């Protein structure tokens, strides 16, 4: 057992490790959506920018949990990341609606991890969860809802150029 | 019962009081190793730097909960600051292992506090304490854990003398 | 077929998409390390930033070779990224002496890939395989050697400490 | 003979002659597109600024080569610079899939040339080609492809103006 360990059940430890294999496979799936968008045929590299910033973010989200497995004491253990759902992601709208799956999915992960470590009473993994993961998905959820909502004011064809050049800029 | 005073149980104030002590107790610690290390025949200036800051630091944690107990209009009541445990502290190696054990002690005496703020519904000073006392013992309790396991790479001698640098610059 | 296509063979397209995996592949296995340094019981901060560093520039590998996809009108096509082969990584020593066989694996396919579209006349492909990878890969190679022959020449212990010193430096 | 002159065959010789005029060819068919779209009736400035400065580029590159042949101790021999296919270019789609089909002409020509040199074993002639021709064709024509892709996104029109706006600022 760690010399750091106190309070910590194997059952969070087990529960970040979970988390950590989600963010990275968020980050893979942000990752194929930018470059979906910089095929010659796609041609949207505002709506490139925006997954790969995103991408960027979903790693950073993996490593602050990492770094907190060490902190508490527990053990990294990693999994394999699965590939993206698709090869493939439609138009900048259809991108944007799986997103919004893909964080409220996110969300709901630690919104179940937040249980397990409330259920052990492991209130400073509660605050490290509600400070520097749920309050971002709330925010996260509401952006990308208004991207949706936006996408489908300005239709396809012009409109979703002019919302590419938005997401540029 | 003070004008301010609203959802504060009697024995979250009194629980303040004794974590006040327990602060207390750790700053003198503390200053007790800044100063054994600042010994002619110890004589690592390194060392006697780290512990004078965590002395410090120490009474800072006080303070902030002797200001907390007025925010809420409990009223502070001071007790004994008791001595430390011993009066000469080893090698470098020793009194890092004594400052886990301290640290985790605090902890410990945190976690049984929020525990007691939980049971009343006393939501605001549960925040207080993850804010403000268990993000930063978790975080004091790995720096010294990386302490230790360094020390112990480094070994006796020359290595103690290597670390110590390192606790100087 | 893309209207960017020009002089680029089906089996130099799959072989990119090959060599993007090993890309992200390694990626994963730096930052395994990574965070494994960062152990309580470990706590090598200098060799955690080394591999971090590793990690973040086999990430961009991957980016640049799923850019270049894009750029000829291949077509992205991503797999599952394996867990990295172990959960620790011992001295560091031993994760230097892992790297340098995941470089030299990395470079085997990168001459692997670099053959395919030679034997295609692809000369724009072999330039830019020359150009951003084939180069890198002999200056990774030399750096890990002579990191390794420094970390035996220090031994274990205080030298492995004073290296790590020298990486966070 | 030149004094200069090794390893240089007289066939790389003739080849940089015909990709001379190649490049001046290119270079007088943006040129007209550049003032068709600075016609009154026509109206279309940053299509007019984006030819303009294709034509510019392709000039550096036709004396780039005129350099490289003197460099080498082959002897610049010019030709006709023969009148661009067509005296008016239709819409800025229509244009741009003219410049693409230029460009991958242009290409062509490169990759043959470089097939000629590779075959006298003019090392240092492929690398000129493969660093200073064709990784441009390889950006050049990715990019004329997205301005391809966005110009059928937008459609004609409201669209046509707000593309052109984006290559005039
Ligand atoms: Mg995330
Ligand atoms: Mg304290
Ligand atoms: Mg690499
Ligand atoms: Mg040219």
């Amino acid at each position: 057992e760690s010399q750091c360990r106190q309070n910590y059940h194997q059952e969070s430890e087990a529960g970040i490790n979970r988390q950590i294999n989600m963010e990275l496979y968020a980050c893979y799936t942000y990752q194929s959506m930018a470059y979906y968008f910089d095929r010659d045929d796609v041609a949207l590299p505002g709506f490139s920018k925006f997954f790969k910033n995103s991408s960027d973010e979903e790693r950073e989200h993996a490593e602050k949990l990492m770094k907190y497995q060490n902190k508490r004491g527990g053990r990294v253990v990693l999994q394999d990341i699965k590939k993206p759902d698709r090869d493939e992601w439609g138009t900048g709208l259809d991108a944007m609606q799986v997103a919004l799956q893909l964080e409220k999915t996110v969300n709901q992960s630690l919104l179940d991890l937040h249980k397990v470590a409330d259920s052990h009473q492991d209130a400073q993994m509660c605050d490290f969860l509600e400070t520097h993961y749920l309050e971002e998905q709330v925010n996260a959820i509401k952006e990308i809802s208004d991207h949706i909502t936006q996408l489908k004011r300005v239709g396809s064809g012009l409109g979703e150029y002019e919302y590419d050049r938005r997401l540029d800029s």
